């Protein structure tokens, strides 16, 4: 018998107070929007909201009975203690997925998870900050727009984007590409993944074959219209076929789950046969997945040699391809270094907010505060109309709205006032992905090729989490992805009170502040000037 | 021209308040007691108080001007930002030495430190919690006493302890062994190290040769008296010679710095020639250091085959010896699993406190509160007279006093009252090593062979640091030692105020609480009962 978790709607408390209730609803919202919610899996195949259902039930009970001056402590998805702290402390502290680095290799991480000692935490899966496919779509859209500005004269009309991966997060690629004007073709081996994008508005059409997809993409390109087409098939086989048939894409990227232990499908298997092979014969699953990934990466490089702009989109494809024997895949650029890093230098990152009421009018109210607040032509003034027009709510109504240093606390204080005075019906939860300037160390991705070589320095997310606790964030998390990266998340709730006014301002300005500091420290001049302008620095002699 | 840093004494503020002043004095005290203070090196050859002297000068300026509701942020020894937080937040957040695990190997850590991107933080070096050789001496003493209880009928009279390593931390072995009744022989390659122990009261006599050392040790053993003798020589050569000459030690351990990049001396070189070889030809320095370490480990194993109790004392000798080609060294037990783990199950760990005044009467006052507070026969009632009789103050007067869950906050509240009412002249700083139940993940040491296999799970120190911030610790740090371990430190200051009363109780009970939780989670029955008794648990079904 299925759980079918849904977040509570409306304005009735089941907990002792709105801070606790909002976090409960965020946890419930994660599972409501998850890719495999009956396994607690939220996205990327195995990133979970809780270690297991008994752990989930205990977390829920504790949120319903904890006081506003108590702090629940969660360890890799498992509630482990409830401490009396104080009103200005967080209500929940989480550390998920962290393993000392020498033993945090891929094989040992898989063993530890299989024995119940750890979970794959993702970024927003295990600390309850997921808002469905919307959470990533602004960054995927921004990446395509910036590609268009840098390499295609500022327009994707008539241009073709080819990608793979229509999962919980990759599912935003087809919509991102359509919004940016491109004829967008997404490959996924699982027809269920395409149907789920088709039903949530993220995909327009599912093709019946490669030939059919080719025809529909050429039509969109010839009309110079944005639209998206899905193909069912393995990226390795389909990318090869698309080259034989002369697709000639302008952009090629990929957002499959390429982890051979967790959801990469070898050529000729289904998702279920692959999961079963990992269970019964992992050495053969690994060999088969590497052979498919090698072809997959070679197909992208073949497009790159014909003239396509090929980049990695944050799924570790390059490093895993190099390990599977494609050394040239290590030479591919990344969306971060081509498009996102100059935004991080200004503290601009995937800020986001969730209506705890479940009422879409609460989001439309905040979209309205944004249009009265931010200058015309600002990034956010261009984005909110796109979101309004193209993005269907999933679970609790929520909005991705990238904003930068000082802008996040400005918006959150105006929302907190709007909660206090009745324009918004219930608290708003502010959070963000961990793909942000001051909250992640990740040499394969966010911090690849730092100007000063500090790629792997992970002091920075630890400081980000310690500041969030010290500033009164409602919920703070520290996550790792094996031995490859470390990140910090935090949630801060606008409940209309003055206490929340103080917290929203302290937390969010320090959250973007430490990111600006981090990039100024690396030597990025735009960050150094932002740091100086906002008084974020410390004067050190002998410079 | 040398800095010659000394902590300020007396009751005059140079900062805006006693929280800031106490932390300034702790930072100054670290360098005053450091093994190489003109290089900012505190102990283990390269663990530093600050990234460099310019960083140190900026930290000092900021401590003198920051307000009581501001938080200084330090990144691997470098001040990087000053944030407005609140009165109940920490005054200093530090993250030192952390590198994402895939790139945190020994060779890359050495490169990153050489380029100024990171520091070796030790545990108490980079977050200003060091009290000279006293910080480790209770744990070294406790280890010898427990060895005596388990293997020698409860007495070391007439017994011989052989060890190596008379550095800042290894220097406590000769005194620990003497206090426990043994004839204790310590080998060190550097006569300066022995002279410094001889001058601070940690070593009785320096031998002039192996033959001389042998004679003085046999005399102490025959009188059945405790005493210590130092030999100048390389452990590899001296341990071999001691076996040829038939020392027949009862206990053999080692506390050299065995890191070949940082202070392990190959056989036939001096400390200076070795440091120079690392600089000019590190591949040969590594080869020579491994050959010496192999012999060093084989000499210990030869004693073990004659019948000595041989254990590792926390310096990574086993793992580095296995890497140097001695696989049998991996089979040696460790002081943690033989002697310390049952203390961690009760939350008992290296708690410690420092008189900010610099006045020894403030320590004697707290020694007196302890003798009126703790039942006769309690561990601490046996230790304080030993400390009083054998331990010379270094720098600011300070006391190591291992205590367990609820005992630490009990003592700290009584001290805070004694500060409020004049028995103690100025604030007392409470802190601890990071070798503690809830504050370190370390498979080679503190968490080797956890009953449930969770050795490498490092969620726990991250939670320890997040709780310390949320509970108002004065100073919180997160440290790593390469890819091998992660730890959390915190300092909480008894300044006589009610605000400090609240903080001391919240911080310290959560600091020991999370350690008890951590061991109960692993299945240790004494910890599970402590967790139940103090209401630290969370009920989870399907158990
Ligand atoms: N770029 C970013 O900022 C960003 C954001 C979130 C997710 N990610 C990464 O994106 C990846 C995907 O995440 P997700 O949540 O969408 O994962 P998911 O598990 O929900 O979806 C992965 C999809 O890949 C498909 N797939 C697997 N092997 C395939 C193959 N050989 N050919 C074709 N399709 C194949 C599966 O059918 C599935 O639909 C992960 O690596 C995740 O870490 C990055
Ligand atoms: N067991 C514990 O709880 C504990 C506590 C603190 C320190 N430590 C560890 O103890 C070790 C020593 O720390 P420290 O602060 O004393 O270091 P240190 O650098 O101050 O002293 C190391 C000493 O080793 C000597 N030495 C080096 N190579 C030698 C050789 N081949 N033969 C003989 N002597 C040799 C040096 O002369 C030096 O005096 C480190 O690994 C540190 O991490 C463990
Ligand atoms: O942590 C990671 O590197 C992968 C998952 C994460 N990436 C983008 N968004 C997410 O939550
Ligand atoms: O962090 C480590 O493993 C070594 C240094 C540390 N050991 C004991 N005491 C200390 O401060």
């Amino acid at each position: 018998t299925p759980r079918n978790i849904k977040a509570a709607r409306g304005t009735t408390l089941r907990c002792k107070g709105w801070q606790q209730e909002t976090i409960l609803r965020l946890l419930e919202n994660n599972i409501e929007n998850g890719e495999r919610p009956e396994d607690l899996v939220i996205y990327m195949n195995a990133a979970k909201a809780a270690r297991d259902w008994d752990c989930f039930d205990a977390i829920v009970r504790t949120l319903k009975t904890m006081e506003a001056d108590e702090t629940l402590v969660v360890q890799s998805g498992k509630p482990v203690g409830l401490f009396r702290t104080h009103a200005f402390a967080p209500r929940v502290l989480l550390a998920n997925g962290n393993v000392a680095g020498r033993w945090a290799g891929d094989a040992n991480m898989f063993e530890l998870e299989k024995r119940g000692l750890t979970i794959l935490p993702g970024m927003t899966a295990a600390c309850w900050q997921y808002i469905g496919s919307q959470g990533i779509v602004q960054g995927t859209y921004q990446s395509f727009v910036s590609a268009a500005e840098q390499y295609f004269g500022g327009s994707l009309a008539g241009r073709i984007i080819l990608t793979a991966g229509a999962g919980g997060m990759g599912g935003a690629q087809p919509l991102a590409g359509k919004m940016a004007g491109a004829a967008t073709l997404v490959v996924d081996v699982d027809p269920v993944s395409l149907e789920r994008r088709l039903n949530t508005g993220y995909l327009d059409v599912i093709a019946t074959s490669v030939d059919d997809a080719l025809a529909r993409i050429r039509t969109l390109a010839a009309e110079r219209e944005g639209g998206s087409v899905g193909i069912v098939g393995n990226a390795a086989d389909v990318f090869e076929a698309l080259h034989r048939k002369e697709l000639r894409p302008d952009i090629v990227t990929d957002q499959c789950m390429v982890d051979p232990y967790r959801g990469y499908v070898p050529s000729g298997l289904s998702p279920a046969e692959a999961a079963q092979l990992v269970r019964t014969d992992p050495e053969q699953a690994l060999a088969l997945a590497a052979a498919t990934l090698a072809r997959h990466a070679r197909a992208m490089l073949r497009f790159r040699d014909d003239g396509a702009v090929v980049f990695e989109y944050g799924n570790t494809l390059r490093a895993r391809s190099v390990a599977a024997g494609v050394p040239e895949a290590g030479e591919l650029p990344s969306f971060v270094t081509l498009f996102i890093r100059p935004l991080f230098c200004r503290g601009i990152g995937p800020f986001r907010w969730i209506a705890a009421s479940g009422d879409p009018k609460d989001i439309a109210a905040i979209d309205g505060i944004i249009e009265s607040t931010f200058a015309e032509g600002h990034m956010i003034r261009q984005w909110i109309p796109m979101a309004r027009k193209y993005i269907q709510f999933q679970g609790l109504p929520a909005r991705i709205g990238w904003l930068g240093h000082g802008e996040r606390s400005k918006l959150a204080l105006l929302v907190n006032e709007a909660v206090a005075d009745g324009r918004i019906s219930a608290p708003i939860a502010f959070t963000r992905d961990h793909l942000d300037a001051g909250s992640v160390a990740s040499p394969y991705r966010e911090t690849e090729k730092m100007q000063d070589g500090s790629d792997a320095v992970s002091d920075w997310p630890l400081l980000n989490a310690m500041l969030a606790c010290s500033n009164g964030a409602s919920l703070v998390a520290l996550h790792s992805n094996g031995d490859k990266s470390a990140s910090a998340g935090q949630t801060a709730i606008a409940d209309g009170t003055p206490m929340a006014a103080f917290k929203l301002k302290s937390v969010l300005d320090a959250d973007t502040g430490i990111g600006v500091i981090r990039y100024a420290d690396a030597g990025y001049e735009v960050a150094r000037e932002t740091r100086a302008l906002h008084g974020l620095g410390i004067e050190i002699g002998g410079g």
